[PDB]
């Protein structure tokens, strides 16, 4: 904050709405995107739509463990990491595994473009996610998700 | 019409079979078949795994009627044709939605084969249903969910 001050500078952006509970919405959205970017800047962009998660995927297609137990653990988690895109496709009431196959069938940084029904470069189209994002959402639900899978038992109050 | 039925004599089938039970079992089944048969020779086949519904549906993308209210009712019908497919990909534990995009890429009489879990053209593979009795399957339906759907109130007895 003091460096900005002394520094360069130090800039507000002011959210217009016409009521209270479109400020409210909005300004939360501007803070997301505010915090995306600053991501993105210390860690930057890749292919949006989760077509980047789907590309590491068939890059790690040949990754194995210590035993078939964590061979199985393997698949599981690539297997997950085409569900960003499979919700994306599902939420516009489209064929969810339709759409992944034929982004699968592609190479680099062609996806679907949700908003135009499309199929193209998700660069070029300018749907990009930080990769600081895309990275975090991934290692935080495999640490959860890890754990909660080696649950065998439970203990809590009585209803 | 009366020289045919009388010039003419009457063939007899006896339905073979290791048990009773079979026997008649498989004798029914006979009886049914002719039927169609009859009614296939009056009015043929078509491509099985109800591809002939898939295939018709498309032909009439572009059926309209005399206002938007009647536009989504022929919506209504087509959708209705691609069901027959998609239940039975769904009783193969199979994603239904991508086998469907799948055979409405393609045309003709290409098809999924159930049995053997491959594409190909469906009367290549044997795979033919009677048209008769694809038809009719469609217009009963029809008739009756037609006058279902216009239902405002019900009147039954008491529980």
């Amino acid at each position: 904050e003091r460096v900005a001050k002394l520094a360069g500078g130090v800039a507000v952006i002011k959210v217009g709405a016409a009521t209270e509970v479109e400020m409210k919405e909005k300004k939360a959205r501007v803070e997301d995107a505010l915090h995306a970017t600053r991501a993105a800047v210390e860690e930057g962009v890749v292919a949006g739509g989760g077509v980047a998660l789907i590309r590491v995927a068939s890059k790690l297609a040949d990754l194995r463990g210590q035993n078939e137990d964590q061979n199985v653990g393997i698949k599981v988690a690539l297997r997950a990491m085409e569900a960003p895109l499979r919700q994306i496709v599902l939420n516009c009431g489209e064929e969810p595994s339709v759409v992944a196959n034929t982004v699968k069938g592609g190479d680099g940084n062609y996806g679907y473009n949700a908003a135009t029904e499309e199929y193209g470069n998700m660069i070029d189209m300018g749907i990009l996610d930080p990769t600081k994002v895309t990275r975090s959402a991934l290692q935080y639900a495999a640490s959860v998700a890890g754990l909660m899978i080696t649950t065998e038992c439970m203990v809590t109050d009585l209803p």
